[PDB]
């Protein structure tokens, strides 16, 4: 039988680890050569597997490099201006990949060029709590000063969104071995840890869904009309640079001023943490000064697009996607994700060799300058828009396949929830002390949810990766999932060798995953959500899943909104509307749901109606005029969270309107402003409710 | 058999004269009484007619209406502040009428209070080109002025924008004769003509496809969070008034300042048309004063929705719909339309009561406030959008059925015309020197085409009725079609007895169709449109004829900018890419035109599948960031003129990206602004096509 087990069976853990060797011995950087250079060999690979079509799509985008003859570093500076001590301006690179070339050194992509020097200020994580810890409590003022940050808890471009606000004229990032190295693991390469000369690299951008800050809303093709550097969308103000623990230890031993507010303001190092400004007396003549000189350009990205056709709904698209370019090596971030990809299409090409066709076309992507702003994804998605609006049933993401060894992780929209939990209860564990249990077993054992109990634990999507064009701003049911680490038993963030030099294929073979069975777990996970999608005679989507979690961010939004309850007195501020529209949604799903049983299944008409409207029922969250400020981020429900964009927030509109409300100078105007985002929520609820009601 | 044979003979010219009489007798003003009343009773009667539902779709709007104890009027006063001449509080009732109540007095709705003094400026027809006649070259500044216009030429909401932009404190607009009194042709009640007392009610905003200005993007519904007025969308900031050529008279008599420059600017009343400032030198101290005290207030108007459900695709809607609300009686506007829709639901339900159902669902919908802005449509379309654009087939408008007597006008998408074209064919021409001859052939012979010869004239949509929602805001492809004057042989603007007083079923009886030929002719081509809409197997639309205008508004676009040569030199200004997604869409769609002709007619699938290609080609021309400052108008390659709504433009955003171009005081960034939105157009153009590529 050509079926879901003939695809999984076919997997290979040895196949997926042939590939990351291949994908991981020099770095595939977005707009070099060498990564272009892999996108021509996935292509031929992806024909040979078996693919109908496969084509490049290129695009000319926005892009950010460090001057190879006039490299970024940071000072301590005397009263004489003589540099008394330099960051690094390199990794050590690991053993073995000494005499590797064009590995780009760290920096962050997108900082404009300066040379600022100035007194450091210590902002934490550069939280929006970190700041108005500094500024309203303690009273410490940024304006003209460095700030140094840690990086950890929150995307790195809203830190420096944050400091900029705060006033600050550049910003200092590095990596604490509080939130970056494990207690009782060793420094890589002896353990999975991150050493002190380790650093991360990341763009801090703040593009809220545009893509290439020079092109929002429509693909960097050739005869694209670009805006001008001063328009471009998402650039940072100030110059940024991330350095290391020993730099960091540096630079932080002879800070002054007033001490951490508390033990949360702590890190690791054998330094007293304070906030500045400035250093203690016997220094406080010296300064710190930034060397940026990195520039950014438009350079060409190419992602690779395969298409199996549908046998029986060609114009229906499922979509797995994940990107190709990675900062050095990508031996987790991408290419861990990129080889589960490359067996995937193995293994459907394999069955088509043999007739088989999936019921609806499958389209998988190699995006390209994902780094830089899901860059690839978003020009892609720009130009097929219409087409994918119509057509898009869902986009299954597939970037790192790993970031720990303890359980299954999965985000995605309630609308997948009963598939993951149905196709996890048919895939073995590859857990230890569960042989012989399910996935599912293993999983909601290591990961209860919340609110369940005998379910396991599924994250709304944030973003910071390629699902967010096809999900936050088309409205197409996405999910992702990788196996993880356990959060409970460890404080760091992320895995400690996060876009670091030390991420390598000996990285994951040696401490990750050495048999391949996690990555191959995660192959079944991904590559078993596409085979259901595509071939379910009826989508596989529960919308009553939806109605559930809308009646949780209901009550959670009204909690917060409760906390001033003489307000909403004082401007008769109710979320009736929005627990009606909750309550229809429930009741007109139940009823959808009965017909979706019962209705005549010799039908095709009354099928594709019905496969229409669990289609479009993502696509209805989208509001046209999108959120207030952020065009980009159109779904009601959903967005990434204005101060983190990894994070997922629910009902956005109404949350930002919530947010520090209290500070407000013009109440009248503020709570005006919550109250018409309940208005368009409860309205885009129920709208997409009626969707489901029947069609005449 | 039932087919659409049997569908057009049972349409009665008898029956439309019934029901044109019966919704005429009393005025139907939105958000009064008896126009709630009249909703009610087409309510009932589509239900008796046979349809599967009806129901009232009711929504809170902002309306207009003057103040019944405090009359609007305008006076000149002398030097001691006396008011030496007033003009009139209303129209001179017809006769048999002089007993109606409820006949609201001429006024401009939406204007705003106040009772300005000043001198009068005269401004032709407040076009744009009149106001830079006056400002540019005859050094007249409007500024602190009283303007009056004569009706005619253009919208009147952009002849009160205009005036705004030029400083004016108020408006004053009048019927002159040479637009408003046909040569040889008694007034009425004697003949069609526009009596002295005569006067043109309407509206003055400028919505710009908005709806409600209270809620702009959301139904007004019983929740809604309501803008205050201050920043309601498109309302006057300055008082208007409108007034008869009796009234006029006594206005212009008196002015002096500068002659009219040229014999454009002179109507046919026996007064010199000088521009002024102010009255001469007799009278140069008396001034003009408006007293307008009418107020907006939010009230309830009613839409009547019947379904009649399609038996194959009950999920595809084919929607006719007219208004019902009127300024006094309606007999031509809207009710010779309401009368035609209501016999079309009747031949409809005829058919259904013997067991027939069409292929698709039909819609059929009585508009309410389509007076004050197009607000019944717009509130419902935004209720309902995302059933709209992934199910809606196509909108036939049904306002007028008549204008004139000489031939048919249409005005529709280009993916219409061969629709069109067959459908006329196989009508009979109702005209005299026709007798046994088709539509089309009467057609041809009245109003050739302007391009091809042997085919009739088919206009653009422009605006200034209910389906600007679904064509420029959702893009559903529309269509209208009426009976008209020789607009080579009449000089005037529109019908005369436009939204005055006198438009009663007499008028249409006596004077337009007193067989109800023409009616009856309008019922054929409108139901006889929604009928091969709602039924043929495949959607009848034809690509093909897109790719030939969008070459023509190519070709058109490019000529207006090679006015400016050494600026499209200078700035490297190229259409190339315009031409080449014209061009591509020209080669896909001759492509797709085969596949339809070809494929396999046996397959549902497929032919669902090139259905939805067919459905969503209009759909495809829409940008979800709308044009420059007005988001409602999302449609690239048609946008109501930005001075003139009623007047359809093609590729608007270069249009208006060029227009007055060599005024701009950076050309850069003007000719910058042209390349973006050439690209923008382009890109539009060749996604649009892509559409139409095979699927996968
Ligand atoms: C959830 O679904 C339910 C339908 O099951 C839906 O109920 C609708 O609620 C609205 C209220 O927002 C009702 O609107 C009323 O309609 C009647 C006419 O049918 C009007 O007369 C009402 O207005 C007048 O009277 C009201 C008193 O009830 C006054 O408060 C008001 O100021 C006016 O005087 C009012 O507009 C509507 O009838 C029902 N529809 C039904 C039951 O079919 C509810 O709206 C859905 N929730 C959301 C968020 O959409
Ligand atoms: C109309 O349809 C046609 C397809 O039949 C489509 O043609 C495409 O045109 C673009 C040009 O805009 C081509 O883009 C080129 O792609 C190649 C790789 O395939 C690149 O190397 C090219 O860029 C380099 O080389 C160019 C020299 O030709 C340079 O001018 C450039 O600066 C770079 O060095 C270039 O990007 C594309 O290949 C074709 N696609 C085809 C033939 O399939 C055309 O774009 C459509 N019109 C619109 C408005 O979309
Ligand atoms: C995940 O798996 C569960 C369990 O198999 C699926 O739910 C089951 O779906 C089946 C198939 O439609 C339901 O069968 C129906 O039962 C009723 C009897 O009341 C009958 O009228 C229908 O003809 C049909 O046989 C079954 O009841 C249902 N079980 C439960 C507990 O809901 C679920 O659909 C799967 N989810 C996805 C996305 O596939
Ligand atoms: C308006 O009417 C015209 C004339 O009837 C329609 O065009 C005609 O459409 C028919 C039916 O599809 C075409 O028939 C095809 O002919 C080819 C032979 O080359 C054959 O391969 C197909 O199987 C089919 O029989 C016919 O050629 C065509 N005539 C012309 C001049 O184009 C037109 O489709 C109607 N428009 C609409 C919107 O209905
Ligand atoms: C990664 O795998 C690919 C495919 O096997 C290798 O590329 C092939 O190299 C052979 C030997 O040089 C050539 O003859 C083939 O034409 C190549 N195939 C393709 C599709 O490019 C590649 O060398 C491997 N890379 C590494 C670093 O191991
Ligand atoms: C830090 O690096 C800077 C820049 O390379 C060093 O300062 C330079 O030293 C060279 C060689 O002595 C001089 O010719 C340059 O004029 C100096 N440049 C600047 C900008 O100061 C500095 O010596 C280094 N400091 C340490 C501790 O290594
Ligand atoms: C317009 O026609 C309607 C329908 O015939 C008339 O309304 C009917 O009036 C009769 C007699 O008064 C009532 O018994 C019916 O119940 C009414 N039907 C409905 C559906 O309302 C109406 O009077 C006519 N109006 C005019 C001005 O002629
Ligand atoms: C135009 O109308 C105005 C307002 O009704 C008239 O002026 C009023 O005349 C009455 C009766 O004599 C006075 O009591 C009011 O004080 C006047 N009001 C104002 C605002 O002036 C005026 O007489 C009318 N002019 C003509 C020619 O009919
Ligand atoms: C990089 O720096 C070098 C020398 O210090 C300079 O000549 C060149 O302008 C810079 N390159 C870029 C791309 O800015
Ligand atoms: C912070 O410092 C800047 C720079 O001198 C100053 O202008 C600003 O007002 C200060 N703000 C506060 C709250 O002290
Ligand atoms: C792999 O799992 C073991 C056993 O729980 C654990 O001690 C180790 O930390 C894991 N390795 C990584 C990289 O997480
Ligand atoms: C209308 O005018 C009268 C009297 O001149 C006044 O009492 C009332 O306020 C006005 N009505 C409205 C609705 O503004
Ligand atoms: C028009 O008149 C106003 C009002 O006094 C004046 O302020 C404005 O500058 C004038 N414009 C021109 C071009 O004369
Ligand atoms: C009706 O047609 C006749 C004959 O052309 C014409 O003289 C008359 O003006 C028409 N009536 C109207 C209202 O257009
Ligand atoms: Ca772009
Ligand atoms: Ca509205
Ligand atoms: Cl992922
Ligand atoms: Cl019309
Ligand atoms: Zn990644
Ligand atoms: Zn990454
Ligand atoms: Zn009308
Ligand atoms: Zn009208």
């Amino acid at each position: 039988k050509h079926n879901m087990k003939a695809f999984l069976d076919e997997l290979k853990a040895e196949n997926i680890k042939k590939f990351l060797y291949n994908f991981t011995q020099i770095p595939h950087l977005a707009g070099t050569e060498q990564n272009f250079q892999l996108a021509k060999q996935i292509q031929s690979q992806w024909k040979e597997f078996g693919l109908d079509s496969v084509e490049l799509a290129h695009y000319d985008v926005l892009l950010s490099y460090p001057n190879k003859t006039h490299p970024n570093y940071i000072s301590i500076i005397n009263e004489d201006g003589n540099e008394i001590f330099n960051t690094s301006l390199f990794e050590p690179p690991p053993p073995g990949y000494e005499n590797v070339s064009d590995i780009v050194p760290p920096f962050s992509a997108f900082s404009p060029q300066g040379m600022p020097e100035g007194d450091l200020v210590y902002v934490n994580y550069a939280r929006t709590e970190d700041f108005f810890k500094l500024e309203r409590d303690m009273k410490i003022n940024c304006s003209g000063k460095i700030v140094i940050a840690r990086y950890g808890k929150v995307f790195r471009g809203n830190k420096v969104k944050n400091a900029q606000l705060a006033g600050a004229k550049g910003v200092i990032l590095y990596s604490d071995p509080a939130d970056y190295f494990a207690p009782g693991v060793k420094s890589y390469p002896d353990g999975w840890n991150l050493p002190g000369g380790g650093v991360q690299r990341g763009n801090i951008l703040n593009l809220n869904g545009a893509g290439d800050p020079l092109t929002p809303g429509y693909p960097a093709n050739e005869y694209a009309y670009r805006r001008g550097i001063a328009e471009a969308v998402g650039l940072p103000s100030i110059p940024v640079h991330p350095i290391g623990y020993y730099d960091a230890q540096k630079l932080l031993e002879k800070m002054g001023g007033s001490a951490p507010p508390d033990s949360s303001w702590r890190g690791s190092l054998k330094v007293p943490y304070n906030v500045g400004p400035g250093f203690t007396g016997n220094f406080s003549t010296q300064k710190v000064k930034m060397h940026i000189h990195s520039t950014n350009e438009v350079t060409r990205i190419y992602n690779v697009i395969g298409t199996l056709r549908g046998a029986v709904e060609p114009d229906r698209y499922v979509i797995l996607g994940g990107h190709r370019d990675s900062w050095v090596f990508g031996g987790i971030d991408p290419q861990s994700g990129a080889a589960v990809v490359h067996e995937i299409v193995r293994s459907f090409g394999t069955l088509k060799k043999e007739g088989w066709r999936p019921r609806r076309t499958i389209l998988f992507a190699s995006w390209d300058a994902e780094e830089f702003g899901l860059l690839g994804s978003t020009e892609w998605a720009e130009e097929n828009s219409r087409l994918l609006q119509e057509r898009g049933v869902a986009y299954i993401n597939a970037d790192s396949s790993i970031e720990g060894n303890y359980t299954l992780r999965v985000d995605c929209t309630p609308l997948m929830y009963s598939l993951v939990h149905n196709l996890t209860k048919e895939l073995k564990s590859p857990d230890e002390g569960f042989e012989g249990k399910s996935l599912y077993e293993s999983w909601t054992k290591k990961s209860p949810s919340p609110e369940f109990s005998g379910m396991p634990r599924i994250s709304k999507l944030g973003s910071g990766n390629d699902f967010e064009v096809f999900f936050q701003r088309l409205g197409i049911a996405s999910g992702r999932a990788r196996y993880t680490k356990n959060w409970e038993t460890n404080k760091f963030s992320g895995y400690p060798l996060y876009h670091s030099v030390y991420e390598t294929y000996e990285l994951v073979e040696k401490f990750y995953d050495p048999m391949f069975k996690y990555h191959l777990t995660v192959a079944q996970v991904r590559g078993g959500m596409v085979f259901e999608l595509a071939n379910s005679i009826v989508l596989p989507f529960d919308c009553r899943d939806y109605a559930v979690v809308l009646r949780k961010y209901a009550d959670k939004i009204y909690s917060i909104s409760m906390k001033h309850p003489q307000e909403m007195k004082t401007y008769s501020v109710s979320f009736d509307s929005l627990f009606s529209a909750v309550k229809n949604f429930t009741e007109i799903a139940s009823k959808f749901s009965e017909r979706l049983q019962d209705f005549d299944k010799s039908n095709p008409i009354v099928l594709r109606m019905m496969n229409d409207q669990l289609m479009f029922l993502e696509r209805a969250f989208i509001d046209p005029l999108g959120l207030p400020d952020r065009p980009f981020y159109r779904h009601v429900i959903y967005a990434p969270s204005s101060h983190n964009k990894y994070a997922g927030e629910s009902f956005p509109g109404i949350y930002d309107a919530l947010f520090d409300i209290e500070s407000k100078v013009d109440p009248s105007k503020a709570w005006g402003e919550v109250k018409r985002q309940i208005y368009v929520a409860a309205f885009t609820v129920q709208a997409a409710a009626e969707t489901l009601s029947e069609v005449a």
